[PDB]
């Protein structure tokens, strides 16, 4: 109901430098503002579908959530963001599954959800969130991106309503942070390996759910279990996750148990207002 009065920027093809892959496409780079003596790190992401996702992108300003810095309109329609130099935190907890301790993993887990009570203060449902869809600022700050699926298919990570009746709200993305948590806790494992993705629905009608990580207290694997609750009203809001998760990550070893527990005029997006 109110006005989105983001504003969009179209930025000159000639502002970017350095442009190399990264996957299949998506590259990194410099922006270069004309006339502003700044360089800016950038992904670069290679026709409805890409503005629509270039339309949340933009509209969405938090520490938790990537923004859209602009547009580029030449041979083909290019969306530029703040570069994430660490990747995918999927990734990343597969790389460093041995140096990565409780204090972190349960610091994602609070801004992961951050980012989501964000989006559901503006009232988007992001439908798509999972672990390789947060992207690594760096090991101390992560941000939910891709919103190429957001409004105001990925079976293994959708709530039960989603699956039978195309059913999507800011509790059934709860149910995908749960299965994102679950992700992040066993270091990237892949959920319901094995398991095709037609016999999914059963599964779950049946009571079956993802079965508690190893590092896990039973205090965290409880919370899991809550985001996946049949009733959606009963599972937590993304405003308790972040208190529950807050209060775990004071005293992270209660809460999981790991053994062993071109540069002068570079600005990171976050400093470029
Ligand atoms: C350095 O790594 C990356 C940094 C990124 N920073 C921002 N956004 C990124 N994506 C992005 C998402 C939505 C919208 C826009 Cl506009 C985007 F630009 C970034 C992607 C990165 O690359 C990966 O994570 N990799 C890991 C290696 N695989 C081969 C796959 C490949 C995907």
């Amino acid at each position: 109901e109110a006005p989105n009065q983001a504003l969009l920027r179209i930025l000159k093809e000639t502002e970017f430098k350095k442009i190399k892959v990264l996957g299949s496409t998506v590259y990194k780079g410099l922006w270069i503002p004309e006339g502003e003596k700044v360089k800016i790190p950038v992904a670069i992401k290679e026709n409805k579908e890409i503005l629509d996702e270039a339309y949340v992108m933009a509209s969405v300003d938090n520490p938790h959530v990537c923004r859209l810095l602009g547009i580029c309109l030449t041979s083909t329609v290019q969306l530029i963001t703040q570069l994430m130099p660490f990747g995918c935190l999927l990734d990343y907890v597969r790389e460093h599954k041995d140096n990565i301790g409780s204090q972190y993993l349960l610091n994602w887990c609070v801004q992961i959800a951050k980012g989501m009570n964000y989006l559901e203060d503006r009232r988007l449902v992001h439908r798509d969130l999972a672990a390789r869809n947060v992207l690594v600022k760096t090991p101390q700050h992560v941000k939910i991106t891709d919103f190429g699926l957001a409004k105001l298919v990925p079976i293994k990570w959708m709530a039960l309503e989603s699956i039978l009746h195309r059913i999507y709200t800011h509790q059934s993305d709860v149910w995908s942070y749960g299965v994102t948590v679950w992700e992040l806790m066993t270091f990237g494992s892949k959920p319901y390996d094995g398991i095709p993705a037609s016999e999914i629905s059963s599964i779950l009608e049946k009571g079956e759910r993802l079965p508690q990580p190893p590092i896990c207290t039973i205090d965290v694997y409880m919370i899991m279990v809550k985001c996946w609750m049949i009733d959606a009203d009963s599972r937590p809001k993304f405003r308790e996750l972040i208190i529950e998760f807050s209060k775990m990550a004071r005293d992270p070893q209660r809460y999981l148990v790991i053994q062993g527990d071109d540069m002068d005029d570079v600005v990171d997006a976050d400093e470029y207002l």
